[PDB]
């Protein structure tokens, strides 16, 4: 499926996230100069909005988005970032962006150069890259990530989102090479490179923090995710953060892996089993009153753990914001309903309507307060953007 991009709806999407953060009040003792790698959509965009509008932080964002021209709309992340900087410049904040491949050495060189000239040093480094592939910045070798289980193939009842049909599917296992590629793409090496390079150039302030986002889920998803190929990459993140945290010790800084809840993004809608899992989870958590989106998760992570008094930790040293999803009352009902979902009860036993709505929100469609019978103007420019 292709969904075009609605510029006006994307801006209203950014404004609504800004409104949520501002209503919750300032982030006490928060960061003032934040670098967000992957700052145009999803959790990274939420992190940039929480920093700028919760803490009054200057933000430098790195993303990879297609710009807009006459009669050809760019990607949603382009209009998201364009709207973010427009709102941020209003409040008096510094907001600049870099459009390029964050895995490359040149973007790191440009980011360091921009920080020196524009900010000096940064308070916090948010690492939220979601890429299906990575080109190694030293051997040009391209790695492509895979979402398969390890060991045994898995059967389950999926959901054809186009035909709106429950399908019997089978996911084959992953070879040792597919897992190695997935670790190269989604592991911690590039995050490790980022902090190293930022340390040599001395653009990390005293007590600087860095965090990378991850997902653990519960038992229903462990075969595909956590104990699959993608989980081996996130498992590599937990090994890398121990090294990162050490290099930040002479500064008095910290490095943490932050676990967030499952959310409809462009990167998770592709994962197997996710459309049906999200449709069920949305219904169970809505009737329970714990349904949360991107901005609620990251705003809470800033306030309670990243810069709070009593951080929500686990026994591995990770900051946690996903606890409501993993609760037995939520998980056990999702597991019970999964089998009883057929083509006829789709909208009655699941929140497939909510999943579809939130998926179209990513592109600027079905956003409250937007007039969708007006001509779309796709030529939106971003002042002082660096390519
Ligand atoms: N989406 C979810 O349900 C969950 C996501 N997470 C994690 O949070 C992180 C963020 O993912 P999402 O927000 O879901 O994805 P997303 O697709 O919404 O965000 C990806 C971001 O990274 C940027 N990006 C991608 N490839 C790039 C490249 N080569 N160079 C520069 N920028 C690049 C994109 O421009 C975008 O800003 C991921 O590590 C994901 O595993 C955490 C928990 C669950």
């Amino acid at each position: 499926i292709c969904v075009t991009t609605h510029p006006a709806g994307c801006e209203a999407n950014v404004k609504q996230q800004i409104d949520y953060v501002e209503a919750k009040g300032p982030v006490v003792n928060g960061p003032k100069k934040v670098l967000v790698i992957g700052s145009s959509t999803g959790y990274g965009l939420a992190a940039r909005i929480t920093a700028a509008f919760g803490s009054g932080a200057d933000t430098l964002g790195v993303f990879f988005e297609r710009p807009g021209s006459e009669s050809k709309p760019g990607t949603a992340g382009w209009y998201n970032s364009a709207a973010f900087e427009k709102f941020a410049h209003e409040k008096g904040l510094y907001a600049r962006s870099i459009n390029g491949d964050a895995f490359s050495d040149e973007v790191k060189r440009l980011t360091i150069e921009t920080i020196k000239r524009d900010l000096g040093k940064v308070d916090l480094v948010v690492y939220s890259l979601a890429a299906p592939r990575r080109t190694h910045p030293k051997t040009g070798e391209v790695f492509s990530s895979t979402l398969k289980p390890i060991g045994k193939s898995v059967s389950f009842r999926g959901l054809d989102t186009d035909k709106e049909v429950i399908k019997d599917v089978v996911l084959e296992a992953a070879s040792d090479q597919e897992v190695a590629d997935t670790v190269a793409v989604m592991g911690g090496e590039d995050w490790q490179m980022w902090i190293d390079a930022l340390l040599e150039a001395d653009v990390l302030a005293d007590g600087a923090k860095t965090t990378a986002f991850t997902y653990l889920g519960e038992k229903i998803t462990h075969d595909i995710y956590w104990n699959g190929s993608i989980g081996a990459a996130k498992k590599d993140l937990d090994q890398k953060v121990l090294g990162i945290r050490d290099r930040l010790a002479p500064l008095g800084g910290d490095a943490r892996v932050s676990v967030l809840k499952a959310v409809v993004t462009q990167a998770s809608s592709a994962i197997p089993m996710m459309p049906l899992y999200l449709s069920l989870l949305f219904k169970v958590m809505k009737e329970q009153g714990t349904h949360e989106g991107c901005i609620e998760q990251v705003d809470g992570l800033y306030r309670e753990s990243l810069y709070g008094a009593e951080p929500r930790l686990d026994e591995e040293g990770r900051l946690r914001a996903d606890y409501k999803e993993l609760q037995p009352e939520v998980q056990s009902r999702v597991e019970e309903l999964w089998d009883k979902v057929t083509n006829e009860n789709l909208y009655e036993l699941t929140d497939f309507a909510g999943y579809k709505s939130e998926f179209l929100n990513l592109f600027g469609f079905e956003v409250a307060g937007v007039d969708y019978e007006q001509d779309v103007d796709p030529d939106v420019q971003i002042a002082n953007l660096i390519q």
